């Protein structure tokens, strides 16, 4: 049941920013985890006294990192006289950020069909304002709402190259790594209280519902912007990851990115390989009890040799009544345990593959909680 | 003349302390570009609340990056109660240095005879205290005094691994990275005023005197902790950057770390072919004058072919009375124009090699200089 209600056209994912202590670092750590190549810049090469952004680029995935200079470079400057490239950073809410809740998204940024109009009906609607709509360079407009914790939401349309005064990045200083990453499938909120931040969210948009946690998505009206929140349940034998992830991030944010693949098997063994000179780390693997389980659920979509293959590189499958699903989640993706990637691909559902196909996994807390009982047995 | 002043005994360089927003990333980057191995942690998985420090080594070189968490998880704790390893760290100080100088280095740790002696000594003839001597489980004593803006000298003696409390990384995570780096030659600082900084230094160490800028070094009693400052100078045709260093790193603060490679050839091999997949940049290149010319003035030290080596590599060549330097200069670390790293590889001078064999490259200032004019020509 989609009753398709947005309040204003929605297109697709268009990027993810970090704020970041120093972008330069955590830039390059996750191009060559992630194989990201560097596609833009906007720093003091490029005129911005204010703060250094770059942008790496998968595919469609676009990965932005942002991080402040010392505020002395830009003093005499005000916001109609500004150089930074992102209107609305501001280096006391950038520092602040970081200090309160480490490396982290800022915001996510989906492509309107009008920035404006898309920020008018939100704020009309409940949204609570972070950034009013500016045009850059008569040619892209940019506007921005809370989202949950101090994450915004950002909105991006085009009247027809990242952003204005953006510089795209020389061939010699990009290199042209690629695992396979193709698309942000999905990003997920953690809130200590679910219900409030579904009616604040789904309010503003009009985007309708699609051991540890309770969960619920959002989807736009094509469903391919997916934003799933989850809350703690508490008093549980473990301990809620949720609720751990509020404590250490000190409150609400962005739990995982879902990036898609076109080949799960080709992602992960580039990345596999690349865990322990630099990349990324995997969750550990399930027991070969789960993938010996794999065979009863989803033999009829995968071979033996496919089914072996997850195996070798730690990958999680689950199916829908639609389609089926193979996943696998990073350790955190910097110094505290709140923010993790999830790397995805999905089978089924053609029409174009309908979004959010074989759905988010939940059914893998059961299938690994029993294949880790019976590894024991 | 070396007059062998030191106030008290002076072993070896010990590490390099980097205070980052997040440890992981900036970790991460650095094993990747510069070859360096996980080998030891202090963080939550340690029982440290407090701050997370990860430790790369290689050889001898022993590269620390420390973060803080939410100071909300120590609370409850005080300096007697605390689970920090590193019982001199402070949030406050610590988000305060990052968000004035951004990415840098806190502390330039010597090891000596006895902290708590090298302390006092340093305190009664002038230091800056900044934290005194703490004896970790009754095995490592760690003091430190200031060495310039908010850099801090810190002093580690053992009664007999890194320090009490970190715990030593599994082989798994642990790729044994190696590029032939193997020690810290020498730690430099830029500093408004080079008078008063080498009075202050030289007068609680009693370490003696071994286009842009006026530059001098001190030097411990066998010379193998060497510590130049630089100043600018100012109303030059080209802009010093020492001036650009203390404008974006709002004063003073390590410029740069020279690292010595056991074979500068492969170190600069390894780290360019990962220059553009997560590595480090380095300065452009000299022309083929400044090759041309290094057979008259080093023609007798190294081959055509150890000459075309350098070539290909952009190494510089300088030479003393008593010995031969090569040299390369990274970009920056991070965003700002500020610290940067040095390889070098020095052939001479053997008696072991005797610190500072060669020099420090000044005369690469006038050579780079006249061979551009000649490229030119
Ligand atoms: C986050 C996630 C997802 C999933 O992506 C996420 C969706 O996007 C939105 C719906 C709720 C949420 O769940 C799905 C299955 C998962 N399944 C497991 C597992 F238990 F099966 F391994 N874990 C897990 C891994 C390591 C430690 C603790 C839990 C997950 O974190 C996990
Ligand atoms: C730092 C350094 C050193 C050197 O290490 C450093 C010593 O440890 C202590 C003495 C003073 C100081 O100078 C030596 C030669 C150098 N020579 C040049 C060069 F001009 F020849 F390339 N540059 C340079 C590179 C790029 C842009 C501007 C200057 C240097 O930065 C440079
Ligand atoms: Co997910
Ligand atoms: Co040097």
């Amino acid at each position: 049941k989609n009753p398709k209600s947005d309040k204003f056209k929605v297109k697709r994912f268009h990027h993810i920013e970090f704020w970041c202590g120093d972008a330069t670092n955590v830039a390059r750590r996750f191009s060559w985890g992630l194989g990201m190549r560097f596609s833009a810049k906007s720093d003091l090469s490029t005129g911005n006294m204010v703060h250094a952004s770059y942008l790496l680029t998968s595919g469609d995935l676009r990965f932005l990192f942002t991080a402040p200079y010392s505020p002395s470079l830009s003093a005499g400057e005000i916001k109609p006289t500004t150089t930074a490239s992102i209107p609305s950073f501001d280096h006391g809410s950038c520092r602040s950020f970081f200090s309160s809740h480490g490396l982290g998204v800022r915001a996510v940024a989906i492509e309107v069909e009008d920035a404006e109009s898309a920020f008018s009906i939100s704020v009309a609607n409940g949204a609570i304002p972070s950034s009013p709509p500016i045009v850059l360079n008569e040619a892209v407009t940019i506007a921005e709402v809370k989202l949950y914790g101090d994450v915004v939401l950002r909105y991006v349309s085009y009247k027809a190259e990242f952003l204005p005064g953006f510089e795209r990045v020389e061939d010699a200083s990009s290199f042209p790594l690629d695992y396979g990453i193709r698309r942000l499938d999905h990003a997920v909120g953690n809130v200590p209280e679910l219900g409030p931040a579904l009616t604040y969210v789904a309010g503003f948009t009009g985007f309708h519902q699609f051991s540890g946690l309770n969960s619920a998505v959002l989807a736009s009206n094509d469903e391919m912007v997916l934003l799933p929140i989850n809350e703690p349940v508490h008093g549980t034998k473990r301990k809620s990851q949720i609720q751990t992830y509020l404590e250490h991030n000190e409150g609400a944010g962005l739990q995982h990115l879902a990036l898609m693949s076109e080949d799960i098997f080709r992602t992960l063994r580039e990345m596999r390989k690349r865990s322990s000179i630099g990349g990324f780390d995997f969750m550990p693997s399930p027991p070969p009890t789960y993938y010996q389980n794999l065979k009863k659920r989803v033999g009829d979509v995968l071979s033996d040799d496919q089914i072996k293959e997850c195996e070798e590189l730690g990958i999680l499958v689950d199916r829908d009544d639609q389609g089926t699903l193979l996943q696998i989640f990073t350790k955190p993706l910097g110094d505290r345990p709140t923010i993790f990637i999830e790397i995805i691909q999905r089978v089924g559902c053609m029409m174009y593959q309908s979004g959010g196909c074989g759905g988010f996994g939940k059914g893998n807390f059961s299938e690994l909680f029993k294949s880790i009982e019976e590894y024991e047995k």
